[PDB]
């Protein structure tokens, strides 16, 4: 196993360094306005030396963004698609390459016989070649990359049952700046090249002065090498055609064919394309192939990249004529031209990567080795696209909402075969279909139309009840005496009961578990742990009655806390926002003790009065001219007071302290320990009155962000003995700090309701000596050194904060997790920040054509880790990656795979037993099963069940953390009779495997295994 700590690998580009050195100025260039005057020595190619020239057709098909995924398929993508096959048939030699598969899926499926077999024979014959494969081409910035794999996976099991084809080459021309997380995956995905073109302006001009645009991407901790995938990084300003044949548009512009009116299109550079003839002909190539050579000149072989589309072409048999026709002219003239020493025809993406590999080994160019991302991008001046990090809020947290719930319902039911009728993989089909469209590049980014946004959030609507569905007959089947087992496939045993999902004050969706002598003494409950390890939790359910107790099904008591309900309203009358409690409702809290992917049930049973093993919390409302706040049966009265500093510990964890506005001040580790200084502090940007506007995309701050006034807030402190919190009626904001006896837990119920043009930031304040450094995570896979630029405006020094960030000195490091991912920075030494929500009147001019204002209530989760990283071993001060301590990394997993809550929907659940897994093993805590999939439907007789297994790197401070068990997935269902470890897609066998033994993974290293079963 590699060292991903110890030794900084040494690669010709760093992209941290690169940037510490570079000086970004914006100067006009000339023609290509953000590069320079391009010059080449007509004599480099000759005879003996040709420029193979590949142009390559191309249609870029949004999964939705300004019509919803549906209305581009009957308006553009079908007719695309059905005229690129009748084209492509009739014409062998045009080529054409296709990205989106959840488009070609919607339209293969629809197409007759007759026209399914000619499309098969365009694929196999090589005309129509798919590149990447996805279901959709995603963001980079926000998703995580369990979902970034089940996408490729969607779209590749597609393309490989129905083409008979798996793409080895990626093609990502749209996302906002990209991630290194997507080579990861994709190498170890068979993948053996890709192609990007979001990058930073300044950077297209630094690689390309140095010819380092194509290079071996491997990841910031790979000494090795062995991660390295080849990629080909786009040199100019878009993909459409006017910024693809060459450095100057006014002349490219005139080579895209369908602008020359009829098509309502034209050239902006006010020279419109002319139809080829034998009398323009020379012209016309003289100018083109001048393009070409001077963009020759940017790379290192002699074999050249001319992507040929833009949004949705190639949808009329009139488009398709004008581009092939007049290309093929040119093509006819130049080649037998000798003097141009160029041979250029339509060509795929993989013929491209082929012809460059060749060159490359005829040792015609070495190319360059770099590690690091390519964020934040700026497509011009200081328009840097660090908004989308954060806009559409709502539906970012959902993402990771369903992310988990598809993982623990293909995980529930992966257990079992399931005859056909009980739609389990129909259910499941739908649900990583819903997800998997919501990675688009304008779907979980924030940036597409209101009421797309509304059909994504529809559609994962649906994917949260299908998987619900399923999870609820899989727990039922689990925990079902076998004989006794009587399923109706569409009856709900089981509900759902999620504590943070709408979250409370966003929706009213959780059930009361109804007890009551007169009607149900008690209920069952269920709790399903995900991950590959024995886990406690406190899970908490809503009563009908304060007076109820814990057992589990030995009956054994289990010591648990009534808190009250309490809710927030901004009271209309007295214009304050303060919490009214309920007197038909109670919250129960105990802690749920859990085998590894396994189950535990537990009874709550109803007293008339107070039981046992249950105590009550006192509440404490703080505020000037308070009210009475009545409990119905809540045995313990509510007490009230002046604003005022407070303080509290739960368990033996840490004691925080608190502002008289509910804010945190200081959190204490033990009982010696200094009050270290941790401040939460909310504050506003706003939008420029000249200039660019901040939009969807955008982040354009007028400054820095202004302290919130907050007046005085209204605060309520719940004191327990399993869980404590302070609550504050913010404007916008209902500020929650949660303590369980570790790291707190921080809620956000975010509503920016009619602010205009405000962004909501979330800071802390700390003394910690971090300087200009702090770390943010790239996909929820690994943590990357991030350098504070003073050189650069603001927003350019906001990056993505997927899931977690963190600042450290020498001694303390202070490690904010997230369940969603929104936009974040360390602006000083010593700070965190993070944003919240954006509503902006504006558009900000990048198509969109709207700006933000369909705003709604979201519950951001946190955890807040400060921890003593002295005794650390971590990276050297040149190494660009970070890591985190098993506390945080724990604490993440808490937020994204928390444990599952099922209550038993029925009177009396007959049959039912206490436990599922108590035999799986419990691995160590550094690695998890990311993926529990069973392949095969029931009718096959050898049943294969799909694994992906990830490991990721933990700091050793000095905890000796033993007795674990290692952890054989291919042994984890019986009779077992292979095991192969195969591609992340499970698309590909990769190794027979010895005893059908899965070896665990090495640290950040993922692996995929499919155990077969007799
Ligand atoms: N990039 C294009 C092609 C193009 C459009 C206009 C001018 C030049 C080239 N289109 C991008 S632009 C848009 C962000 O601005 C993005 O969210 C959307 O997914 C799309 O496909
Ligand atoms: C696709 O599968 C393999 C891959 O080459 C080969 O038999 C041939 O190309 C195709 N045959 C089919 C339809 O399986
Ligand atoms: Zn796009």
């Amino acid at each position: 196993c590699q060292d991903v700590v110890q030794d900084v690998p040494n690669v010709d580009v760093q992209m941290l360094e690169l940037y510490d050195r570079m000086s970004f100025k914006d100067i006009d260039g000339g023609v290509w306005k953000q590069g320079w005057n391009i010059k080449y020595d007509p004599l480099k190619y000759n005879a003996h030396h040709k420029l193979k020239v590949f142009v390559v057709p191309h249609s870029h098909n949004d999964p939705g963004w300004i019509q919803t995924f549906e209305e581009y398929y009957q308006h553009d993508t079908k007719h695309i698609l059905s005229n690129a096959l009748r084209h492509l048939h009739d014409n062998p030699e045009m080529k054409f390459i296709w990205a989106e598969i959840s488009y070609f899926a919607r339209f293969y499926h629809d197409l007759g016989e007759n026209k399914k077999l000619q499309m098969k024979s365009i694929v196999k014959n090589g005309q129509l070649e798919f590149v990447t494969g996805g279901w959709v081409m995603p963001d980079e910035a926000n998703s995580h990359w369990r979902n970034v794999l089940l996408q490729l996976t969607e779209g590749q099991t597609w393309l490989k049952q129905f083409m008979n084809v798996t793409p080895t080459a990626s093609w990502a021309i749209d996302p906002f700046g990209h991630s290194p997380t997507m080579p990861y995956i994709l190498q170890k995905s068979g993948f053996k090249n890709m192609l990007i073109q979001r990058t930073h302006y300044s950077v297209k001009k630094e690689l390309a002065q140095q010819r380092q645009l194509e290079f071996l991407w491997r990841q910031i901790w790979d000494n090795k090498g062995d991660t390295a995938l080849f990629t080909h990084m786009m040199p100019f300003y878009s993909y459409d055609i006017p910024h693809t044949c060459g450095p100057d548009p006014k002349v490219c512009c005139q080579f895209d064919f369908k602008r020359m009116g009829s098509f309502g299109l034209s050239c902006p550079w006010k020279v419109p394309p002319r139809t080829i003839s034998d009398q323009n002909v020379a012209a016309r190539s003289d100018l083109l192939v001048d393009q070409w050579k001077k963009k020759a000149e940017l790379y290192r072989t002699n074999v050249l990249l001319i992507p040929l589309g833009d949004d949705f072409r190639f949808k009329q048999n009139t488009e398709w004529d004008v581009q092939r026709v007049n290309y093929e002219r040119l093509f006819e003239h130049i080649n037998s031209q000798a003097h141009f020493n160029v041979q250029a025809q339509f060509g795929t993406l993989q013929e491209y990567f082929d012809a460059v590999h060749q060159a490359e080994r005829a040792g015609q160019a070495e190319f360059p080795t770099l590690s690091g991302d390519f964020f934040t991008y700026a497509d011009r001046s200081d328009n840097y696209w660090s908004g989308y990090y954060t806009s559409r809020p709502y539906h970012k947290r959902m993402d990771r909402v369903l992310m988990h719930y598809v993982r623990a319902a293909e995980m529930l039911s992966a257990w079992h075969s399931w005859d056909g009728m009980a739609r389990i993989e129909e259910r499941l089909e739908q649900a990583r279909r819903e997800l998997s469209l919501f990675q688009h590049h304008d779907g979980i980014t924030g940036t597409a139309k209101t009421h797309v946004v509304v059909d994504y959030e529809q559609r994962m609507q649906e994917a949260l009840k299908a998987c619900q569905m399923v999870m609820q007959q899989s727990v039922y089947r689990l925990l079902t005496k076998p004989s006794i087992y009587s399923p109706d496939f569409s009856f709900s045993y089981f509900t759902l009961d999620d504590s943070r999902w709408p979250g409370s004050g966003v929706e009213d969706s959780r059930t009361t578990i109804i007890l009551g002598e007169d009607i149900l003494p008690s209920k069952h409950v269920v709790m399903h742990n995900t991950l590959p390890h024995w886990r406690e939790q406190l899970v908490d359910f809503y009563v009908s009655s304060p007076f109820v107790s814990v057992t589990d099904l030995a009956n054994n008591p289990v010591e648990a806390q009534v808190s009250p309900v309490w809710s927030w309203h901004h009271d209309t009358l007295t214009k304050t926002i303060h919490p009214q409690g309920s007197t038909t409702k109670y919250r129960i809290i105990f802690k749920a003790r859990v085998p590894p992917m396994g189950l535990a049930t537990y009874v709550l049973t109803i007293s008339d009065s107070k039981p046992e093993h249950t105590s009550y919390a006192s509440n404490l409302l703080l505020r000037k001219n308070p009210t009475s706040l009545p409990l119905g049966q809540y045995p313990e009265d509510v007490k009230f007071g002046d604003p005022r500093e407070i303080s509290l510990r739960v368990g033996n964890g840490p004691t925080l302290a608190f502002s008289e506005q509910g804010l945190l001040k200081s959190i204490q580790l033990t009982q010696d320990s200094p009050h270290v200084p941790v401040h939460f502090k909310f504050l506003k940007y706003g939008v420029r009155s000249h200039g660019d506007r901040s939009g969807a995309y955008l982040f354009l701050p007028n400054g820095p962000a202004s302290p919130v006034e907050l007046g005085q807030p209204v605060v309520l402190v719940t004191k327990g003995k399993l869980e404590s919190s302070v609550s504050v009626g913010l404007p916008s904001v209902v500020h929650q700090t949660i303590m369980r006896g570790g790291a707190p837990e921080i809620r956000n119920l975010v509503d920016i309701g009619s602010l205009d043009n405000t962004e909501i930031v979330m800071r802390l304040e700390t003394h910690i000596d971090s300087g200009d450094i702090f770390y943010t995570d790239l996909n929820g896979l690994q943590f990357i050194k991030r350098r504070r630029l003073d050189k650069l405006p603001l927003q350019a020094n906001y990056y993505p904060i997927p899931s977690g960030m963190f600042i450290e000195d020498a001694n303390t490091r202070l490690t904010l997790l997230t369940g969603q991912p929104l936009g974040g920075s360390s602006l000083a030494s010593g700070e965190l920040e993070i944003m919240q929500d954006r509503r902006l009147a504006s558009d900000d001019e990048r198509g969109l054509g709207q700006g933000v204002l369909d705003n709604k209530p979201v519950l951001h989760i946190y955890r807040l880790v400060l921890e003593k990283v002295n005794n650390c071993v971590r990276p050297s001060k040149l190494h660009p990656a970070g890591y985190l301590t098993s506390a945080a990394h724990k604490a993440s997993q808490s937020l994204l795979d928390p444990l599952d809550k099922f209550i038993f929907a029925e009177n009396e659940w007959i049959g039912a037993q206490g436990q599922f897994g108590g035999d799986h093993p419990s691995a160590r805590e550094d690695l998890d099963v990311s993926v529990m999939r069973r392949l095969t439907k029931s009718s096959a007789k050898t049943q294969r069940v799909g694994y992906v297994l990830h490991r990721t790197n933990l700091m050793q401070c000095g905890t000796p953390e033993e007795h674990t068990q290692k952890l054989d997935v291919c042994h984890l269902l019986p009779n077992v009779a292979r095991c192969e470890r195969t591609t992340l897609t499970f698309l590909q066998n990769l190794e027979h495997l010895d005893g059908m033994v899965a070896p665990e993974v090495c640290p950040m290293e993922t692996a995929a295994y499919v155990s077969s079963h007799s």
